[PDB]
This record gives structure tokens, C-alpha cells and sequence, in this order.
């Protein structure tokens, strides 16, 4: 068998928020007791860098060590499609293993962001479903959040990004509210943030203010 | 051994009156040098064998792959029976194992609402009709759109998401020319699921005053 490697993207939000700290995480699992010593080499765009903070060789419950490496990463670099390569070496593995990871290749595409009121059929229930459609973004990396009057709303769910037919991605996120809350016309709002949005953030609202 | 992979039947195949629900056991990483794979299937640990093994297939990097298929009664799956594929090959260590069956627990019936394009999305030359299916369990479901009882082709359905009450939801997006929205054509989200009365419901959607 032998040691194997995994390369982990930064979180989209890290990637797009003005002070957050984007990281790439290269992990080795199955690192033997007999040959426990592991070498990390990091490359940015084929060229070696040296700023990754390696972490205390943690031992596991099945006779195995796992060591993690965390290169800190400049938002511009990521959004610019640098490639990040993890090179792991073990005394007990013929050649060393390589993982490379980057943002997805292609022209970014701007999300359209439409909020949707719940069915006319659905009013009778005592909970309601507030719908946020996001379509035509590229790449699939995004973050969606709901709120009302400058406060988070934590009863929502978003599907994963779905590969549309014109090559782009759409996705829905559903926030569920006690129906009263929608009787009283509390404005609710869908705050999406993506790389190809201007200011990488837009947000849309909804209440039902009908008749006059 | 190497790898082995059990695979459920498609929702649709199990909810529709005369489909053939089958289960699939792909073996991947079989070596040219010794292949000749065996297969022993069991429903609830018993023994029948209405199963016919695909003759061995092909490669891409000098590596084989085998498959087999067992036709299955649409009630046995729905009632819960467990299904095992004992791929019975020497190669490396010993006989491999995989199990599969339906999600256990009480079928809950799909809420189904059609949502109409937003005021805004109307400044485009294609529009999107939404179909929300929520509150169902288990996740095996199937969704289609239609007009004049002829199927709509340009749509995409999200996979099922675990909601906060242990149920699923998914949305389905049908995408039409803004023009067809105008005329007043009716479009049908057509959902199939075991907890549905008749394993089928459908909602109409139109431009209403
Ligand atoms: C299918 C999936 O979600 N992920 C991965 C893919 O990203 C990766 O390159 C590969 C190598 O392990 O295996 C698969
Ligand atoms: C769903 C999940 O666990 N994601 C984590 C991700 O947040 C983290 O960046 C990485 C660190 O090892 O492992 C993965
Ligand atoms: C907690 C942890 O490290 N789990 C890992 C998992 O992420 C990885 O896919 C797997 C491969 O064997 O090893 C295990
Ligand atoms: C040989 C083997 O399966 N080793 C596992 C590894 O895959 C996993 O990452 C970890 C779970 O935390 O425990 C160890
Ligand atoms: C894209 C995709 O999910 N493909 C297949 C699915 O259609 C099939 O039923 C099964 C193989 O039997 O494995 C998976
Ligand atoms: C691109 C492709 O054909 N991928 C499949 C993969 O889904 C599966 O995990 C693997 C099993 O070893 O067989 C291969
Ligand atoms: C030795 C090996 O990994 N062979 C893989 C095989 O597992 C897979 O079915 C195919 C398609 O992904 O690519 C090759
Ligand atoms: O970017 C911040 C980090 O958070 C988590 C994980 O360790 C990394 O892959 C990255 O997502
Ligand atoms: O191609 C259709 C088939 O796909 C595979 C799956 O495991 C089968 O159950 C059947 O649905
Ligand atoms: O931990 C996430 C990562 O490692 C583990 C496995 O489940 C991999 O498939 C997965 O990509
Ligand atoms: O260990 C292989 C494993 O890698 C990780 C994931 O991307 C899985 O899809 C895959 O099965
Ligand atoms: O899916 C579980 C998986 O998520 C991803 C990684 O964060 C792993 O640490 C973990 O094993
Ligand atoms: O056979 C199932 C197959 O699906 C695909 C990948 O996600 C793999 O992890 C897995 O082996
Ligand atoms: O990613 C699709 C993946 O799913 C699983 C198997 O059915 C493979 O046929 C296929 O490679």
C-alpha cells in the first residue's frame, strides 16, 4: 500500500474577502512508524517557495501518522490561477508523490442573482420557503448567505453548484422562515459573493409588498 | 482485492409501472495477466441467480474492467431487501464484499411547488421556471418537465439535499425563451417518488394576471 497525499483548496470565502487568509492544505495519511520522516516541498507556478508552516506530526489510532502542511496564499495569486504543487517524500516510497491544485480554468462568468417568493400553494403551511437562484457563474466557487435587517438568518440550505448546459453554473439556496415573519413584511436578503462580481459581492432582497 | 463498486438502480426505474430495475457491480483495476472474475449474488443472504455477467471489457492505460447486472423486482427494492455482490477473485488477498439496499426509514411525501421567473430575470431572452421538491424521504426521486404532454428538454435538476429535519429537497430549473412565457404556455414539473399517491405528482405553471 503505502502513504498517499491529498490537496485541499482554500475555501471560496477566504478567497474573496478582503482580509481573510486563503490556505492550501496538503495532507499525508498512512505515514509508517518504521519510516515516519516526511519531506514537504512547495511550488508556486513551477517555482519553489518556502513560507508554508508545517505542522506537528500527529499520530492516529490505527498505527499511522498524519502530517499537514499549510501554505498561506495571496488572494490575487489564487484568483489569478497560480498552480500550487505539493511534493511529499518518504524514505518508504520509491519516488515522491505530487499533487497540484489550482482554481478552475476558464473565463470567469458573472452570477445573476434572483430572489423568489414562496408558492401561493405554500402559504397554508406554518413554515415558508424563500428561494435564491444563482445562475451563469463560472468558476463553480461561490458563497451564499441569507439575512434580515442586518442580522444572519440561520435556517437556510444551499445546493452544490450545478453544471448548466451553456457551460456555466447555477445553484439554489433556500431559507426557511416562520410564516408570521413573512406576514409582517420583514425584508429578507440573499448575499452572494463570487470572483466575477463587482466588488465580488452582490445581495438581493425580498418582501411581498403587493397591491398599492 | 482491488476495487469493487455496488450501484443502486435509478429512481425512475423503480417507480415506473413497467421498468426493469437492475443493480450494478463494477470491478475496476483487474489485471490483464490473470483476470477471469467470478460473481456470487445474494438477496437477503439467500440464493437465486437471475443474473447475467457482461462479457469482460476494455481499458485506457493497459488496465481491464469487468461488470455484471441482476434484474430486480421493483417491490423487493422498495421493501428494503439487501443485495450483495461477492466478486469471488483470487488476484491479491481474498473474496471482496459490498452491500447495497434502499435508505431505511419512513417514506415522506414530496411537497412540490412551481415558482415563476422573477420580475428582473424578464429583461432576458431566455427565462427560467423553478420547481421545488421538498420534504421527501428517501432521496430516490425523479423529475421532468413537459408541455402539451410533449417533454421539455432544456432543464437541469439539482441533486437531493439533506434538510434540517432529516428530509431532502432539490430544485429543478426549466429554461424557456421569454417569448413562450408570454403566450401563456403551461409547463409541468412532473415528480415521481414512492411516498407519492400513485408514485407521481405534477404541478402546472403559467403566466397568470
Ligand atoms: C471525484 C472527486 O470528487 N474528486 C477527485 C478528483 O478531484 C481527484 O483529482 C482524484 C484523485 O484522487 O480523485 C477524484
Ligand atoms: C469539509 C471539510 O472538512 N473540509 C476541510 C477543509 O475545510 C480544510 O481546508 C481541509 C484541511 O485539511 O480539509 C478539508
Ligand atoms: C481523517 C482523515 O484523515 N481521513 C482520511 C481521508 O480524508 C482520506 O480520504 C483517506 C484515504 O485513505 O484517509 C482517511
Ligand atoms: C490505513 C488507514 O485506513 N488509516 C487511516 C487513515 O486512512 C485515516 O486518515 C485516519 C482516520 O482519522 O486513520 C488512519
Ligand atoms: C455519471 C454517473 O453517475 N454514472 C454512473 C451511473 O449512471 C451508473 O448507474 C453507475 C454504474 O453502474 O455508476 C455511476
Ligand atoms: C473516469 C472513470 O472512468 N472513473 C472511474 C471511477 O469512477 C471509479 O472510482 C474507478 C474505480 O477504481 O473506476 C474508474
Ligand atoms: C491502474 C489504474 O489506476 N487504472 C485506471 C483505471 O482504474 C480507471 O478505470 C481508468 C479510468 O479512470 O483509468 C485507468
Ligand atoms: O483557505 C483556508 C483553509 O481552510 C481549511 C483548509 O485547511 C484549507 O484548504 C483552506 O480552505
Ligand atoms: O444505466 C442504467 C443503470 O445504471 C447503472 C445502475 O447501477 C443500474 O441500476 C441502472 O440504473
Ligand atoms: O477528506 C477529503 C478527501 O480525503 C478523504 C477521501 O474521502 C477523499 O475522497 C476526499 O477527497
Ligand atoms: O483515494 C481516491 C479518492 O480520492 C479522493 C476523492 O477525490 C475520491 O473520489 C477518490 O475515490
Ligand atoms: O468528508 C470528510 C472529509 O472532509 C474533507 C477533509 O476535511 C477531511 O478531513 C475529512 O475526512
Ligand atoms: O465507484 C464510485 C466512484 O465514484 C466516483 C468517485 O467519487 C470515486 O470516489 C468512487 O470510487
Ligand atoms: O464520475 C462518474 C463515475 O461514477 C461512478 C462510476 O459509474 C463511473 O462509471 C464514473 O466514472
Amino acid at each position: 500500500g503505502g502513504p498517499s497525499v491529498f490537496l485541499f483548496p482554500p475555501k471560496p470565502k477566504d478567497t474573496l474577502m478582503i482580509s481573510r487568509t486563503p490556505e492550501v492544505t496538503c495532507v499525508v495519511v498512512d505515514v509508517s512508524h518504521e519510516d515516519p520522516e516526511v519531506k514537504f516541498n512547495w511550488y508556486v507556478d513551477g517555482v519553489e517557495v518556502h513560507n508554508a508552516k508545517t505542522k506537528p506530526r500527529e499520530e492516529q489510532y490505527n498505527s499511522t501518522y498524519r502530517v499537514v502542511s499549510v501554505l498561506t496564499v495571496l488572494k490575487q495569486d489564487w484568483l489569478n490561477g497560480k498552480e500550487y504543487k505539493c511534493k511529499v517524500s518518504n524514505k518508504a516510497l520509491p519516488a515522491p508523490i505530487e499533487k497540484t491544485i489550482s482554481k478552475a480554468k476558464g473565463q470567469p462568468r458573472e452570477p445573476q442573482v434572483y430572489t423568489l417568493p414562496p408558492s401561493r400553494d405554500e402559504l397554508t403551511k406554518n413554515q415558508v420557503s424563500l428561494t435564491c437562484l444563482v445562475k451563469g457563474f463560472y468558476p463553480s466557487d461561490i458563497a451564499v448567505e441569507w439575512e434580515s435587517n442586518g442580522q444572519p438568518e440561520n435556517n437556510y440550505k444551499t445546493t452544490p453548484p450545478v453544471l448548466d448546459s451553456d457551460g456555466s453554473f447555477f445553484l439554489y439556496s433556500k431559507l426557511t422562515v416562520d410564516k408570521s415573519r413573512w406576514q409582517q413584511g420583514n425584508v429578507f436578503s440573499c448575499s452572494v459573493m463570487h470572483e466575477a462580481l463587482h466588488n465580488k459581492y452582490t445581495q438581493k432582497s425580498l418582501s411581498l409588498s403587493p397591491g398599492k
